[PDB]
């Protein structure tokens, strides 16, 4: 046994509270655990249209980021969204980072811009269901956020999870600032010297979704991890779905990543 | 006593919000009947600060709003815990007429008589200074402290102590500051009257191993200002709806069919 750190970072309209199962059974475990809540997320007191910089949004794991001891190193979990946010600690604070690892994570790098994935991720949730956003660049110029409808998770993201979790994300999840590519990609900027230099495992848990792992599968040939692993049977949150699995393997990684 | 779709309104106590009531609002979902989990003033992912709402009214609006707004002719099953007993005991005061029965989870349950002052004291008694709580002081200390902070071991101790660890987890990922409002404030915001307050069906649930507000307190309130009934739930913590969820939803359905 050796005393881990993970720092858990969640994905679009999430929060620290999705990883709460994750968390207790880290707790439990005797491991020390982070789950940060991004700007505008879970309890972060900036509101939606306060933070329009990439940035402001990422300002939290950042800031976490810099006030870690000298010695300590973590393991840094990105979710789906949450993968950005990650990449540019990895480049920020590379020695401080033991392995990162990316949970179906948009995965950028070189030869995959941020544009690339966001495009993408995003195709999958705009115009979704009973999903919708708001123009508050006037409703002739590109919405302003995304809000997440209580179908749409129901549907597409809590479809394999217990319904009283979907009870629970209903009552937690925000608005998404809707921010330009562009303003990613020069917030993202990665260097094999650094972010390159930072072990990297990826996580395949997608369900009945070819189109979906075919973008997940594209993103590991432009930037090929240290390591693919996989969870089966999962939804969109596999914390919550797939809970025991994705500890497990979360404390294998750490175990044999030192 | 044949299923009739009803409609819950749960309300959370201090530092808590919606999210709270998530196990019970899966189980009422899934019978079959509306509920409705609100988040009062700087709880949960309401939009404004502790700091913000010094006033109790403000932390009150959006239980207040949501009564107002209810479409005229449907009455609802109001449900407060601890705090969010005064919270409620206004809704019962202002809209008793669309509330079917009220139902106090070791909710503070000040009558037309006892004030809350007398009661907001006592409560405070059992938050304030315990283990890692603390306060703070955004006006100074010639003023009063502004806000009130749950500690992590104050929680895991004193309020989810029966409750499975990761509901212990999920509350110190969501528990909010809460402001420290004057009983000045909070007895001239909250006045009951036997008249109004009286008339709605009442119903306290009381939680056999509560840490958070004590048997002895909680009887009291019950002996100042009786309730049309009492109902026990074996075994819970003060957070209820996280160590004993399918008992307390199956009693609220029993209630709810009672004080139909
Ligand atoms: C417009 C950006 C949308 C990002 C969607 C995330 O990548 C997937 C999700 O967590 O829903
Ligand atoms: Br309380």
């Amino acid at each position: 046994f050796v005393k881990k750190h993970f720092v858990l970072v969640h994905t679009a309209f999430h929060g620290a509270w999705c990883w709460y199962k994750i968390v207790a059974l880290m707790r439990s475990s005797g491991h020390n655990v982070t789950a940060l809540d991004l700007g505008a997320s879970g309890i972060n007191p900036k509101q939606a249209l306060q933070i329009p910089n990439f940035s402001d949004y990422l300002s939290p794991l950042m800031e976490f980021m810099a006030s870690l001891p000298a010695n300590e190193k973590i393991i840094l979990v990105g979710h789906a969204l949450g993968g950005l946010a990650i990449s540019k600690a990895m480049e920020t604070f590379p020695e401080k980072i033991s392995v990162a690892v990316f949970l179906s994570g948009l995965m950028p790098g070189p030869n995959i811009d941020a544009t690339t994935v966001c495009t993408k991720a995003g195709s999958a949730v705009l115009g979704q269901l009973d999903n919708c956003v708001t123009y508050e660049n006037g409703p002739t110029n590109p919405p302003t956020t995304l809000i997440a409808g209580p179908k749409f998770l129901a549907t597409n993201v809590y479809h394999l999870s217990p319904i009283e979790d979907l009870a629970l994300a209903t009552a937690l999840v925000r608005p998404l600032y809707l921010y330009l590519a562009e303003d990613i990609s020069k917030e993202v900027v990665l260097s094999s010297k650094r972010y390159g230099s930072v072990k990297r495992v990826f996580i395949v848990a997608t369900e009945n979704d070819a189109l979906k792992k075919e973008f997940l599968k594209l993103m590991i040939e432009k930037n090929p991890p240290d390591e693919v692993k996989e969870i089966e049977g999962s939804d969109h949150v596999t914390m919550m779905s797939k809970p025991q699995q994705l500890f497990t393997t979360l404390l294998s990684i750490a175990n044999k990543y030192k």
